[PDB]
C-alpha cells in the first residue's frame, strides 16, 4: 500500500515554473511532510529574484498526499494510494474580476523524496489589479475543499473557493477547479464524498533576504 511510504517524516521538493502575462519566474521549495500528523513545513524561494504575483496566490499550487486521514476514513485516501507512481494535478484558478492560472503538476516519488514539479500559466491579469498590483495581505485563511470521485478518469475532482485578504479590508475570490489522475497503472482507492480541512501560517525567515515564504500547513480529512 502507498500509505506505508508516509509512516514517518519524508522530504519534499517543489519546483514551479511560471509565466504570468509574460513575466516568467521560478520557485524552489524544500521541507518535510508528516502524514500521520497532517503537517507540512517548507521554505520557498523565488530563484529568479522578485516574484510578480503575491505569495498567497501560489499556496494552493505549491501535495495532498500529506493530509491526515482518520482511521475511520483510511479507505478514501486516493492521494496516498497512487504512490509511489504518483498523480497528475491540474487546476484552473479563476481570480474574480481578474485573470487566471492554469497549472499542471505531477506528484511522485523520486527516490526517497516526495516531489511536486509544476508548470503554471497566468494570463489576462489586469494592470491595476490585486494580483499584479501586489495588493494582497501576506496570509492565508483556513478552507475546506470538498473532494469527490470521477469514475471515468479513475481519479478525483474538487471545486472550491480561496479567499485572499486585500489590504483595504475586502476579499479577492480565487475560484479553483481541480482534477487528479493517477500516473501509474496499479489500483487506487477512490473515495466517498468528503472534505479536506486546511490551515496555514505564512511567515518569513529572518536570515533570508531573498523573496521567500516559510509555510506551515495542517491538512486533515473529515466529513464522513
Amino acid at each position: 500500500k502507498g500509505e506505508e511510504l508516509f509512516t514517518g517524516v519524508v522530504p519534499i521538493l517543489v519546483e514551479l515554473d511560471g509565466d504570468v502575462n509574460g513575466h516568467k519566474f521560478s520557485v524552489r521549495g524544500e521541507g518535510e511532510g508528516d502524514a500521520t500528523n497532517g503537517k507540512l513545513t517548507l521554505k520557498f524561494i523565488c530563484t529568479t529574484g522578485k516574484l510578480p504575483v503575491p505569495w498567497p496566490t501560489l499556496v494552493t499550487t505549491l501535495v495532498l498526499c500529506f493530509a491526515r486521514y482518520p482511521d475511520h476514513m483510511k479507505q478514501h485516501d486516493f492521494f496516498k494510494s497512487a504512490m509511489p507512481e504518483g498523480y497528475v494535478q491540474e487546476r484552473t484558478i479563476s481570480f474574480k474580476d481578474d485573470g487566471y492560472y492554469k497549472t499542471r503538476a505531477e506528484v511522485k516519488f523520486e527516490g526517497d523524496t516526495l516531489v511536486n514539479r509544476i508548470e503554471l500559466k497566468g494570463i489576462d491579469f489586469k494592470e491595476d489589479g490585486n494580483i499584479l498590483g501586489h495588493k494582497l495581505e501576506y496570509n492565508q485563511n483556513s478552507h475546506n475543499a470538498y473532494i469527490t470521485a470521477d469514475k471515468q478518469k479513475n481519479g478525483i475532482k474538487s471545486n472550491f473557493k480561496i479567499r485572499h485578504n486585500v489590504e483595504d479590508g475586502s476579499v479577492q475570490l480565487a475560484d479553483h477547479y481541480q482534477q487528479n489522475t493517477p500516473i501509474g497503472d496499479g489500483p487506487v482507492l477512490l473515495p466517498d464524498n468528503h472534505y479536506l480541512s486546511t490551515q496555514n501560517a505564512l511567515s518569513k525567515d529572518p536570515n533570508e533576504k531573498r523573496d521567500h515564504m516559510v509555510l506551515l500547513e495542517f491538512v486533515t480529512a473529515a466529513g464522513i
